[PDB]
């Protein structure tokens, strides 16, 4: 599906509201993930450690693994309806 | 699904590469997306006026609406999947 708008016909701007969303482009092998047997390719998440990561920049998800001192609680999406 | 990983070993990390979406959290009454029809509320964006927004900032996607002075066309991904 392709959006096209006009910021001109109309004295007004597009006004839509944009935020962002958190995901697992991949997992390293040998590592606590591929152990844990938790986070796989293309998981989304969504809470880090008790705390929301929606919206927020993808900078600050790699703080949130930082931070962690040493266990790692991440909270992903199973159920998206069939 | 909860994810809770234990780093101890010293030669043992998370290894788990992170990523962002964007997508569209609401629409604006009486602006361009609801004349024109393409935006939904919850509309996940990959590409605006010929440029991808995927593992960006939220910051980053609010100054593409600023640099877009005019028609927008953005890139979509849908598959009749709610």
């Amino acid at each position: 599906t392709k959006v096209t708008l006009v910021k001109s016909r109309k004295n007004e701007e597009y006004g839509l509201r944009l935020a962002s969303h958190i995901f697992v482009k991949e997992i390293s092998q040998d590592s606590l993930a591929a152990r844990d047997g938790n986070i796989q390719e293309g998981d989304v998440v969504l809470k880090i450690n008790g705390t929301v990561t929606e919206n927020m920049s993808l900078t600050d998800a790699k703080t949130l693994i930082e931070r962690s001192k040493g266990k790692l609680k991440m909270v992903v999406q199973r159920d998206e309806l069939e």
